[PDB]
């Protein structure tokens, strides 16, 4: 009888998605959307495409489902990050999009990192870099014709594109704290807009939207746009809302999103912890009260089953990597760190380069896959051990399309030593939007209600000894060390 | 009017060639023979196995070349090195072959290297090692039922493989300077059999062949053999054989034999130089002078080609490696060091393992057939330079199967900063014994008229200048650091 409706505005695909509350899809819509590349290391998207792929995606979901939309009890919304809008009064961008991906704001960070680096890290949880949305609104306001004196008095909004979407289904000009804190302009621990980071980029207060929880009614639909009135009701960026659609309700529960690189976030609950190796970051703000999160990513992870496949060309598709790699009982010596452009944490070294070690005369495509799909594994535990020096962690809630890889997940288990739980809904982004909206209007009661109906499609438990663990990531760390400084070789 | 026969008696088969003055080919036979493994690192030939094979291997050449048995002037013999026979006065075994190879004597030599290791080495060149004759004989008196009693009279012959073949042949029982040299009781600079070494290893003198030069006429094959009483007047063991069939007759000049693995010699005259990282050996004797070399191998060349062929999968055949190659302008900075069972000279680290470094999401399969070519030609310029820090390099002679590989033999000229000459003949080890056998019964009139005889298919001109080949070595040798203590870390 009545649904929720979840809007997720990916960087490359915009989802909708109808839910009912024990979380069964009954209609779902995706419509890929153009990626702009006007420079190098440039990227842009067109806010009319992202709109009209996420509309389409709605009247598909809606078809798909065959609900009236007054059965839509409620809207909500998640967002790919950073990336940087702004519009009219009458919701016309003044300009494309800036991508979270887009460097073009590159060398103005790199200036005041030396200056206010430490400062921007304690107010905000973050490392100073073009990937965050204040040099990109900066950077719009100052070379945009027009644009710094139209913003002088009032007549610009600048939102991430939860706020872009939002105000263009309802009016209203906002955004949660979750998608505030990825702005560089926002203070973490007081939860308000920083006024001297407002200064050290010239932003004017005027185009800054009103910062919101991320379960609320923020406005309605326009009848016209959608054939009701429709709450809309749930924002967080897109992480945290899968974070969220995970359950992850308590400290230390982690999810990692498998992809072309990954994502990996942990739940801290109210405290607000400080890694050198991670992003402190806000995971939404509820019924009055605002969990925090630690952030790590990684560059290469999936795209080094790409190069299986599309370098070397060992395998026609990346699911092969699992059967080759079971044919094996170990690694027998052989490791692969796909450093293809540097480490992260904890190394921190743009000059690695990938390393294939241990090669002998009976190494197979069986040795380089299953080398391949350790990696991943290692690099996750690279990130989930820089969290587990301030938080405990529990377990492991995995989605990205790599989780069906059953050796990779067990392995994953195995080697962390933790549980690793499959969800059996793959779009943990859409189903978290739809937690926070429902929430909201009391579709589901609240948290603990939806966390005894959540349903894991399988457990992956750890079943690998502490001297197996311990001498398989020890090769692990001796082979990142090899990969090290290569560039300054070479 | 006449010819001369050629036998070279390998490792896995028998070839005989019928060379005219030109070291134009007339005719050919080969046949392969069977390896027997009693047990796992045990290496035996049947004599009679190897003796049906060369015998047939001769009479398809004299078929071949449409001759008659007395229009042969002479016979050359040269053979697989180290491997060890005995026999008695009818020409019968008194036990299998102990191959080169058979690592069964490894323990006995274990002990003795740490008190004798060293006179040993001053004695005969050698670093002692199951490799050669000397613990093989030993075990062969200390294990054969009523052997050593046999032996204690004068009823047992023993000799290298040239020693047996030459004594079915003709009855004598001789061998030249250069095989003696591999037997390691064989003293290098005062050319006789060294009494301590036979007492070391319990050698009965009754036992040892006559030494003789490597150009001398020993005995004459019987009526009903091949049909004519034919002088056998040749006898090298096979790489100094090929170093003479490449007429590599002046102090610094190198022939790398491209295989599996490498073998590389340069003449070094009357010089007997010493080296903590080759072998010193005996090159042949000739007209009263004998000749000395510089002998380092290298067990992992072509078998890294072929385990990109047989392992990984990622090339069809050997020689589709050179297409590869040229595709690219550099490495683009991707190494393969193919240390499948360890470093050689000048690293001697049997932990090492094979590591691929410079990975980035555009390596191909063309960044690694250039990466494996160029690994053989930065391996070959490891042992060589050994050989410069004793006597002057002049160029390099070439043979093996891979010098087809005109990618390869370019970088190889351009790595070393020295010409690489590729020979018409591709038989360089029958060639030479031809050369030793003939020089026996003035066939040819002497070295000068071989020499200016000799034809190159190719001469390979360095085009590399010093800044760009000390870079791409330096790589090597960083890429060689990274490979090296890895089966000490797995």
């Amino acid at each position: 009888e009545k649904f929720v409706l979840s809007l997720d505005e990916g960087t490359t695909s915009a989802r909708a998605i109808i839910f009912d509350r024990e979380s069964n899809i009954h209609g779902i819509g995706q419509y890929e959307f153009p990626q702009h590349y006007p420079r190098p290391g440039w990227v842009e998207h067109n806010p009319e495409e992202i709109w009209d792929a996420q509309l389409r995606a709605i009247k598909d979901a809606i078809q798909s489902a065959r609900i009236e939309p007054n059965q839509i009890a409620a809207i909500g919304v998640t967002n790919q990050r950073e990336t940087t809008l702004v519009w009219d009064k009458d919701g016309k961008p003044l300009y494309n999009a800036i991508v979270w991906q887009c460097r073009r704001t590159a060398e103005m960070v790199e200036e005041i990192k030396r200056e206010y680096g430490t400062m921007i890290k304690e107010k905000t949880g973050l490392v100073p870099d073009a990937y965050f949305s204040a040099s990109k609104l900066k950077w719009l306001l100052d070379n945009l014709p027009g644009l710094r004196e139209k913003a002088e008095k009032g007549e610009v909004m600048f939102g991430t594109v939860d706020t872009f979407l939002i105000y263009r289904l309802t009016g209203e000009h906002v955004t949660d704290y979750s998608n505030a804190s990825r702005t560089m302009l926002f203070n973490i621990k007081k939860l308000d807009w920083d006024d001297e980071l407002l200064e050290l980029f010239d932003i004017p207060e005027s185009v800054l939207p009103e910062v919101r929880e991320s379960s609320e009614v923020y406005g309605y639909t326009k009848k016209e746009l959608l054939g009701a009135e429709i709450p809309v009701s749930g924002d967080a960026g897109d992480q945290q809302a899968a974070l969220f659609g995970e359950a992850a309700f308590e400290a230390g529960m982690v999810k990692a999103t498998y992809g072309t690189g990954s994502f990996i976030l942990v739940n801290t609950d109210e405290m607000v912890l400080y890694s050198d190796n991670l992003l402190t970051t806000i995971a939404w703000g509820l019924n009055g009260r605002v969990s925090y999160a630690l952030e790590g990513s990684i560059f290469v992870t999936g795209a080094a089953v790409q190069w299986l496949r599309d370098g070397i060309k060992i395998i026609k598709h990346a699911s092969e990597t699992e059967e080759l790699a079971t044919k094996l009982e170990s690694n027998e010596g052989v490791y692969f760190v796909p450093a293809f452009v540097g480490l992260g944490a904890p190394y921190w070294d743009q000059f690695a380069r990938g390393i294939i070690i241990g090669i002998t005369r009976g190494t197979g495509r069986e040795h380089l896959a299953r080398a391949t799909l350790e990696a991943i594994a290692y690099l996750t535990r690279d990130v989930v051990d820089e969290m587990e020096k301030l938080v405990q962690i529990k377990e492991l809630r995995v989605d990205g399309g790599a989780t069906a890889n059953d050796f990779l997940m067990q392995f994953q288990a195995d080697i962390l030593n933790r549980k690793v739980i499959r969800p059996v809904v793959k779009e943990t982004t859409a189903l978290g939007a739809a937690y926070l909206a429902g929430l909201a209007v009391d579709y589901w009661a609240d948290t603990r209600e939806i966390a005894e109906l959540w349903k894991a499609e399988r457990i992956f438990e750890p079943k690998m000894d502490e001297k197996t663990r311990e001498r398989l990531y020890k090769g692990w760390k001796e082979a990142v060390k090899r990969a090290m400084g290569w560039a300054k070789v070479v």
